[PDB]
């Protein structure tokens, strides 16, 4: 835990103390059994609950690209990286788009599309979301060396 060379450490460092305190409630979003690991099913349930409707392949992919253990599983730090992923690409991503083409007040609705991490957390947490969403990034990014090959 001292030799920070993983993606979880980054996630933990890209957030803020009070915001992490709010993320504590994230376990309640689905609530497996009061203490357990979450899989594509459980996760897919919560995310489809916001109106979106993807495939298991989508769920696995987003977890796999961050899963260093080679097993998509959500967990203490594994959960954290998930939440940061949406805000990460929204702040500094390449190709990632919320499909928003109107940055105004009379803008389109939820549309059941990939919206901001803020909007989703507001729905997932059930309006408990009040912390300031600050993703520590800038106008700098590059290609990652992360590319896995395995099918389960
Ligand atoms: C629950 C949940 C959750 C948390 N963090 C995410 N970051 C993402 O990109 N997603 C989905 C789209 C909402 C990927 C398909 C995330 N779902
Ligand atoms: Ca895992």
């Amino acid at each position: 835990m001292a030799s920070m060379t993983d993606q979880q450490a980054e996630a933990r460092s890209y957030l803020s103390e009070e915001m992490i305190a709010e993320f504590k409630a994230a376990f309640d979003m689905f609530d497996a059994d009061g203490g357990g690991d979450i899989s594509v099913k459980e996760l897919g349930t919560v995310m489809r609950m916001l109106g979106q409707t993807p495939t298991k392949e989508e769920l696995d992919a987003i977890i796999e690209e961050v899963d260093e253990d080679g097993s998509g599983t959500i967990d203490f730090e594994e959960f954290l990286v998930m939440m940061v992923r949406q805000m990460k690409e929204d702040a500094g991503g390449a190709g990632g788009k919320l499909f928003d083409l109107r940055g105004k007040f009379k803008r389109p609705p939820l549309r059941r599309v990939r919206m901001s991490a803020d909007a989703m957390l507001k729905a997932l947490l059930g309006s408990k979301h009040k912390v300031c969403m600050d993703l520590r990034a800038n106008l700098k990014q590059v290609k990652k060396e992360d590319h896995h090959h395995h099918h389960h």
